[PDB]
């Protein structure tokens, strides 16, 4: 349960002031968009609504490339790349899930398995949160109903004080610790 | 040279929030508001414009305070208290500077004797700051502009980092501390 606090305002599209009876609140707003997308994606890649590429892909990888995509070709699939074998060395992909950022599915698709050729071995817990956070990055000032609401967004989170990557995303100074700083 | 920052709100009715490309600031609203009118009672106390009082007032002391009063009768009169003999032991006050907080006069030139009564021996150096304090004394939510307002008002005093009793007026987190503290 995370305490209700009201916007005060934001500054430099990066951090935005909150308030309530125990203090003083900072958030930084990319931060917690992060993990409110995040915990979206995380959950969509755990489950299929697979839709037809408009313009499907082709692959073309090096001997050793392809073999560690087969070695990881279920992994793949865990978090919506559905590579279809297109000769030796060679990929097709002909859809991908629907819930996948509009008009950025070609980008995410490759840079999923580059990050399985980069890593050479690795696991499914561990790709589908990489996967997910690839999904969660893909200064913008808010006026404070729209910090109200990501917020409310933020506070229903499982973690709400912590980005994916383990960054803290809310600051707090009490009444007590302003009082301090002042005296 | 105190530097420009814009205002972001504020919280509570005591605390003020602003910023500029340094990073964030912030204001106890009631320190400044002290630190500016101390600023102002403090020049008036230096140097007079007298004007009658529409109800005057009668002191009677014992033989002891009536006797310190004496001590310091021309240190009184710098800061605006004009004492006058009205038999043994006793004074009467038909005037005040015109500067005094309407409505408070008699308060404060009470307030004003009691702190030399108190003192028993007290510099006029001390009595001049302990009487424009008095002065300055004498939980207000603020828009914006009120603010930008405050905080023009403040750059432009001779001590806009410290309150007239040492306490720290402005706090300061830069890009960097901010940023630290997040990663």
């Amino acid at each position: 349960r995370v305490p209700i606090m009201y916007p005060i305002g934001q500054m430099h599209g990066t951090y935005i002031l909150a308030q309530n009876e125990n203090g003083l609140y900072i958030i930084d707003q990319h931060a917690a968009q992060e993990r409110i997308k995040y915990e979206y994606f995380r959950e969509k890649v755990g489950e299929p609504e697979v839709q037809e590429m408009i313009v499907p892909l082709t692959f073309h990888y090096s001997t050793n490339e392809a073999l560690i995509i087969e070695q990881h070709k279920q992994e793949l699939e865990s978090v919506g790349v559905f590579l279809e074998s297109f000769g030796s060395n060679s990929y097709i992909v002909r859809c991908h899930p629907a819930w996948f950022p509009k008009g950025e599915e070609a980008e995410l698709i490759e840079e999923i398995i580059q990050q399985v050729l980069d890593s050479k071995n690795i696991d499914i817990k561990k790709l589908r949160e990489e996967a997910a956070i690839m999904m969660s990055c893909k200064n913008r000032h808010l006026r404070n109903d729209e910090i109200k609401a990501l917020l409310d967004d933020l506070r229903s989170t499982s973690d709400p004080f912590t980005c994916p990557h383990g960054r803290p995303i809310i600051i707090h100074h009490s009444t007590y610790e302003m009082e301090k700083m002042f005296k």
